[PDB]
């Protein structure tokens, strides 16, 4: 039950590094909206 | 101690599932904000 | 092996709190962005 457990956290890690980095992706995309709605705004000022 | 780390786990990977649906979502309404501004873009270009 | 799993147990937990926080600020940002772009879109139309 050790080896089990410890299998079970590696696997939960291993979901926190993608989780972690799908959550940098999210940032980047929802940076370039904010300056694109910045920009809209702009042009339309 | 192993049934409380067993118990413990069950607990980190439901919450963890949690956080993947609710990535899931913000991704589907990050992808329409997208689509929104490249309308945006193309109507005023 | 119990004690190093209940170590990164813990640490595990205090990095899954910090993801559910930068979900919560995503969250808003989005909710922020939605808003501007409907905004945007009423300006235009
Ligand atoms: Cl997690």
């Amino acid at each position: 039950r050790m080896k089990q457990i410890e299998d079970k956290i590696e696997e939960i890690e291993s979901k926190q590094k993608k989780i972690e980095n799908e959550i940098a992706r999210i940032k980047k995309l929802l940076q370039l909206t904010v300056w694109g709605i910045k920009q809209l705004q702009a042009r339309i000022l």
